[PDB]
């Protein structure tokens, strides 16, 4: 019955290909729109690299203008994220971008690749976005259609007053598209004044279909140029960093992400399972690239991190120091632990920077030093990349 | 630096493509090898469709041979799964297969397709495997490389005394292979005398790579014939049912599973998210099939189930009765609830049939009536399929 079943299939293809899917409605039906825990002026000091005197002066200037700061039950300052950014601009420090010896840069395009909880790229975006001396313009793009990565960091929906919401692949396969268009309709603001977001929707699955059947008509290899030529290039003006999050699969989606991407970052854990998948990955991961039209700009760096670490199991060391001595540098000294706190983030769709003893500090100190450590490398290669 | 980075890539491709991966070791490092809760003789009565008299007679015959049954702290029978199968054969009922008006059958090849917790195919396998009057020979094949589906139902490892362990794609791309080979080395026994298992390993990821680059050399479409011609056909002798579990992605893996597969089953939930992905799926799901060499045997049936149901939220009804009235029959009346119990299965990698008030019964009655209800349909179409 080969024929008859196809016929029922299109019958359901076109019967159902008219039912439903109000997207603004469900993003709106998810707004967990809560915001950030205000800083202490000790914490604002740490995150800013401002002296209490330069900071207090910045306050006083903002207060001698209209501004009124909220205050404690102990009448202690409670500075918001917005307040902290403006405090910077009041202290007369200019954004990372601003310091002009780096203002002709090209933007980092880090392609994170979760090999199995796909929530480390979001901690990076928040820690890098949560460094107020620099105040990077970042962008965290979700590319896994099975991604909750806009449940974390829910965009300011900013209302039903939003036409439509597009994902990356909605701008690859589309719907005239310009950076004015992408700002107004596909990149959304998120609770971190300087971290914007680009969500994905399980519909984004279509892509692969059209890819794997858009090669029948071609052993071509112009299908990996779509996200660069259609979207990333059209938003590299406004951004210092870009992170494209893909999780585990082979794909023309993650393919479409590697070609536009000029560095790789591979979160993994002590586990031999994710470890083992990953070396299969690498073994499969040269042709992987060889394939896109030679105009591919190579990679700058590529590195991996240890995620979810037990530094009490003699057993997990017995894979991470295989990693250490297997790979030395090109791994990260920052072993993020397991942490009750990290995992109620996965429960509650927050990041450790959203909540108010016994993980908090080492949860965030873990991420913050892994983001500091991440941070060195990017500066190391920004020169070469910039070429 | 296009060239230089590829060169480092193969450098890591071949540097690392010699490190590690002792598979028997890790399956062995996982044996959660515990077994089933023994039945009551009330429960053995329910699962068997034996009268207490025919059952007690079967016991007495087994006891008048050597056998010794374990007993209760209240000296009440505690029949194991093995004991129950032999009790059947002692009661002189023949296996489903056995009843010869269905012994020239062809085996069901249900392709389950999890659209987002990928643990319903395992409840089906256990409920269908846990019907002792029939005693189906089933096979639950994992095809998602991100599958825990051998952590559930850990095979009798039966020891390090096992050469190697192969997955489906290890027998697609291989390593001379015959049904004697597949029995001795790739299908493993599991705690249900009549449910065997075929695991997958995240290495299985390779497949896609070779597929999507094994079409550059061909707009061919012989790559979907691999799992049928290489594995399934070579084990259809020994099986009454076959379930191939794939979860969400487009793929030549799930492709390779649809072509060898002669019915479809699509678990989904009240949620508009998984609901929405699925209708995109259907809209993409005719060409999907149109593509394999015409010799494709069509589908027999195709249906969906409701999984994880809140019958207290007026809100979830407000999608499942859209489903009901949208789709009527070709859905299942058996709405599996949310259930604390179902979700500690996902916690503990069991199925509801593994544990000992307030879900148990409705958890299993839910699965059992969805498996009963599943059960009717398969009989309905077995005739036509058999053609």
């Amino acid at each position: 019955k080969r024929e008859q079943t196809i016929e029922n299939l299109y019958q359901l293809a076109q019967l159902t290909q008219q039912v439903q899917a109000d997207r603004i409605e469900i993003v709106l039906e998810e707004r967990r729109d809560e915001h950030f825990p205000p800083m202490s002026k000790a914490l604002m000091e740490t995150r800013s690299g401002l002296t209490r005197r330069k900071l207090d002066e910045a306050i006083a200037k903002m207060e001698e203008a209209g501004h009124q700061f909220t205050k404690n039950n102990a009448n202690h300052y409670s500075i918001s994220l917005s307040e902290a950014h403006m405090l910077m601009d009041a202290a007369g420090v200019p954004k990372f971008h601003e310091r002009k010896k780096n203002n002709e840069n090209k933007p980092w395009i880090i392609n994170v690749q979760n090999q199995k909880k796909s929530m480390t790229a979001v901690h990076l975006a928040a820690c890098l976005a949560l460094n107020l001396d620099k105040r990077y313009r970042i962008c965290l793009i979700d590319l896994d259609p099975q991604g909750s990565l806009r449940l974390f960091l829910n965009p300011q929906i900013s209302l039903a007053e939003h036409t439509n919401i597009y994902s990356a692949v909605d701008i690859m396969l589309d719907n005239q598209v310009d950076t004015e268009f992408l700002r107004k309709n596909v990149m959304l603001p998120t609770q971190y004044p300087n971290l914007k977001t680009i969500s994905a929707f399980p519909e984004d699955a279509m892509f692969n279909a059209e890819a794997w059947q858009y090669l029948s008509q071609n052993q071509s290899l112009d299908i990996v140029r779509l996200l660069k030529e259609k979207l990333i290039d059209k938003i590299a003006s406004d951004f210092d960093i870009i992170m494209i999050d893909t999780g585990p699969h082979v794909d023309p989606l993650v393919w479409n992400a590697m070609y536009a991407s000029n560095a790789l970052l591979i979160p993994c854990a002590a586990k031999r399972l994710d470890w083992a998948s990953t070396v299969n990955f690498f073994q499969h991961l040269p042709t992987v690239y060889e394939m896109f039209p030679e105009d591919w700009k190579g990679l700058e760096f590529v590195r991996l991190m240890p995620t979810m670490f037990e530094d009490d199991n003699k057993k997990q060391v017995s894979v991470l120091t295989e990693m250490n001595y297997l790979l030395g540098d090109q791994v990260m000294m920052a072993t993020i632990p397991r942490s009750r706190a990290f995992e109620t983030c996965a429960d509650t769709y927050s990041t450790v920077f959203d909540l108010t003893k016994k993980t908090l500090a080492t949860a965030q100190d873990a991420v913050q030093k892994s983001a500091l450590e991440l941070e060195r490398v990017l500066h190391s290669h920004w020169s070469s990349l910039n070429q």
